[PDB]
RNA sequence: GGAGCGUUACGUCCGAAAGUCGCAUUGCACUCCGCGACACGGCUCUUUAAAAACAAAAGGA
RNA sequence: GGAGCGUUACGUCCGAAAGUCGCAUUGCACUCCGCGACACGGCUCUUUAAAAACAAAAGGA
């Protein structure tokens, strides 16, 4: 089920929005160009982040290489997104 | 009882709310009496015999008189102060 | 963005301001003349400090040498400071 | 044939900046040495025999060894510390009288 | 428990051995011939002593007679010696 | 059961102190003293007071 | 009313506005959005932001 966009959860919910975005960007940029990182602190979406890679190539490599990577004292759980993100489908 | 009416360097106060703690009491007495003269000492004990009462020692008898007459019946912690002269000199005053 | 001043954080927040300043001078003086050390225990400054050097050269060496240096049992994190405006703000 | 220096849970520090007040010196020493383990005392004096010198008394000997080895020559108030194991408890007392 | 040797403790540890031994001999000879007195200021024996009587009856008397006696400002605690192996072990 | 150990709250001083609640008290001191009541994990020893450690989810200031 | 002032509990530090704490939440989105809590005597000035004094019957470590 690969996809340009990986779904990360089990993230530390105490981290401020833009710090979290920066810290994810630094730790996932190696894998390729990141189009965007979507983070929301609502009840429904805290602890979660969508990283949008330019290439599925980068996303797949990011998923297994960083699966369980320790991040703000919690191992991050990474799957592919179940749909396409807006930017990837426009 | 007949209040002590001999002018004296020290005024004897009673009918004081004895729920107040020593240091608060002394400190609040010094605030409301400092404008009458130099105060040499304020004596407060919470023992059985001495609670509800305070001694305020002025350097000059005139200060005590004006203090007594101005502050008589003053509401102090919801009780009106009763102020007399001390029946005897305080020791710092007898020394002198 | 290198400049005269380093921003240190992950400092042990249970140390008194006067002692924390003298202890920081003790280890950072080797790098250059310290113009000032800014510490406060306010909610905005607690666990953080600014050290201001006469020369930018000193701040840069201080940053790289003392990165992670354990200090009051905590490895300190060092960055270049932002603008004087940002400093004045976090100190009020 | 050359013998290892005998470990001690107390380290002897010298080449210290003599311009620092003793009280501050103690607290600054604590700040850089507490990382190696529990400190029981730091010994400094204004007396003339203790000039530019200090003892840091650790609970465990392993602490003193790690502290000596890691901080040997560490620049402290613009002066590299010289660190060695303390010799004996009598010697510490004589130096502190 | 009746032994010809008694074990004393709560002795002041700053008295030097010979002195402690002769002082002990004076206050105990009156009960019977003392064959020997064992003192040492090692970790195992500082503050304590064994007194070796020729006869058990000498040691039973000294037990109760001299119990709690004040000695260099401290009350003596006297007991029978448990075993000859304990005595020899304490003195090694 | 009993006793010793007062180490610990930010981190100090206390815990035979202190604060609080309830009575009682209108009282002339210079030194201070009316009752009564109201917390504490754990360690050690066993009518003995020694030893060496130790908690803020347990009391005061 | 407004603004500035953070001095005070044993006696030290702290004392919101885009921040903090507590509880709940493992949730697949691309138009904000769970619930609860954040005390405080007084002083000074009058849209200025300065000045120099100050409380534990008022919050936190
Ligand atoms: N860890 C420690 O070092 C330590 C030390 C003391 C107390 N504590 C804690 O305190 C609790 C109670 O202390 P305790 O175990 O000593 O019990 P406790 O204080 O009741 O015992 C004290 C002893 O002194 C006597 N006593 C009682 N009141 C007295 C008074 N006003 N004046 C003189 N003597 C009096 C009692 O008869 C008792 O034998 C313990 O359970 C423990 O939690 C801990
Ligand atoms: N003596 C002094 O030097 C001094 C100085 C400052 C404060 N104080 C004390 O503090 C009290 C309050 O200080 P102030 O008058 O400067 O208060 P303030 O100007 O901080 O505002 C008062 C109240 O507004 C509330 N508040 C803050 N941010 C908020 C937000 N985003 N949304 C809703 N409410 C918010 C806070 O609860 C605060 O207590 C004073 O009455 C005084 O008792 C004393
Ligand atoms: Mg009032
Ligand atoms: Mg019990
Ligand atoms: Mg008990
Ligand atoms: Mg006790
Ligand atoms: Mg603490
Ligand atoms: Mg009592
Ligand atoms: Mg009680
Ligand atoms: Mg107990
Ligand atoms: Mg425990
Ligand atoms: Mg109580
Ligand atoms: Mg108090
Ligand atoms: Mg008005
Ligand atoms: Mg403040
Ligand atoms: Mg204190
Ligand atoms: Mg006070
Ligand atoms: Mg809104
Ligand atoms: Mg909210
Ligand atoms: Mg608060
Ligand atoms: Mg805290």
């Amino acid at each position: 089920r690969p996809n340009h966009t990986i779904y990360i959860n089990n993230l530390n919910e105490k981290i401020k929005k833009d710090e979290l975005k920066k810290s994810l960007h630094a730790i996932f940029s190696r894998f390729g160009q990141i189009l965007d990182i979507l983070v929301s602190r609502s009840l429904k979406m805290r602890g979660q982040a969508f990283v949008i890679f330019k290439e599925v190539s980068s996303a797949t490599n990011a998923l297994r290489s960083m699966q369980g990577f320790p991040f703000y004292d919690k191992p991050m759980r990474i799957q592919y997104a179940k749909t396409d993100s807006d930017i990837i489908a426009k």
